């Protein structure tokens, strides 16, 4: 089986491809930040629409949310939802799942067959909140590193974000917890 | 809240520290790989040991096992396991998990400090045994690039992998599965 090594191959996938980073992020290192996230979406929606999410399978779609990159390689949304490929790259990546894991035994391929071609679109619309929540913060730490070629990407992230948070009150919410003062200047926490 | 600030925090703790590594190995890129682990391993017990695991909770204890690190930075386990400094680490990574989230609205905080403070034996030694394999699946991959300081590293953690594996059967069935042949010398699944 390739899912071990998968899974380890990740982090040799770049995101923001075409910016100069101070900080290298790697499809990992999101994927642990975008897991996170939807975790902290999910319980922030859960108490505000009086509802119970399944945390299984939401924490399970954002874990392996990325996991076909690993042949597509990470094209940044500038390119990928460009109206001349939108469709064409959605058609790959729907190839890809179609043949990621196919040496398993039958409960854990049926397990990942059904994580990666989960339907619920409640769980696919936490995550894809949580991957905009990610890029914003990123660039909001390459700005505060001092990369002023972030500053354009933060401004155009963040005015997504406040649009949507008009839409969807957890985002909104979470903003307020912790988007408003990000990244911390002083790390008080670790003393 | 500091919450999503540790959650990027963990981005400047490494691992390894003493150790020559050809690739720089942080707290969040080795939960990413913990988190997929655990679920792996989980699988696999549920399937042989006849039973239901609560996958939320274990993927949440995953996701957050090693986030007081942002406190005491990561203590390799060469130094943590000495006699000398194996109580008062636990400790401190104690007083670490009463004060870090001191500033979140009280339904996430107490979710927070439930993942934290679970007393579910069986989850804290999945997490376990997913941290062993996955530090020796860096051992493997830094031999692999040609580093031999990693030698004897890849040596001690497998002897210890192959001990466990004669007590846990889940773990046995995950070597098998995996970690024969690990990592990929031809990335077949790309192409
Ligand atoms: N304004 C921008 N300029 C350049 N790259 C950007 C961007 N906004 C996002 N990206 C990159 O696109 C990725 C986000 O896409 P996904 O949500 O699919 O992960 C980002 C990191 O490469
Ligand atoms: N033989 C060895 N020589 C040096 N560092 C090692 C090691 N084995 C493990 N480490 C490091 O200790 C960390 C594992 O500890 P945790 O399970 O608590 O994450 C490893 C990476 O720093
Ligand atoms: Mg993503
Ligand atoms: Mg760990």
């Amino acid at each position: 089986s390739s899912l071990l090594d998968i899974i380890y191959q990740l982090r040799q996938v770049p995101r923001w491809d075409g910016s100069f980073q101070f900080e290298k992020e790697d499809v990992s290192q999101h994927s642990f930040s975008v897991i996170a996230i939807s975790h902290i979406l999910c319980e922030l929606k859960e108490t505000l629409e009086g509802k119970k999410i399944n945390k299984e399978k939401l924490l399970l779609y954002a874990l392996y949310h990325d996991v076909t990159e690993v042949v597509s390689t990470h094209i940044i949304s500038p390119v990928k939802k460009n109206s001349i490929l939108k469709d064409p790259f959605n058609a790959f990546r729907e190839q890809i799942k179609n043949s990621l894991f196919d040496n398993l035994p039958i409960t854990l391929s049926d397990t990942l067959s059904t994580i990666l071609n989960n339907n619920d679109l409640e769980i696919q619309e936490i995550v894809e909140h949580a991957d905009h929540v990610d890029a914003y913060c990123k660039s909001c730490i390459e700005v505060h590193r001092g990369n002023k070629d972030f500053i354009s990407i933060q401004r155009s992230l963040g005015d997504k974000l406040d649009n949507l948070t008009k839409e969807y009150p957890y985002l909104k919410e979470f903003q307020n917890l912790f988007l408003k003062d990000f990244p911390l200047e002083n790390k008080n926490y670790r003393y």
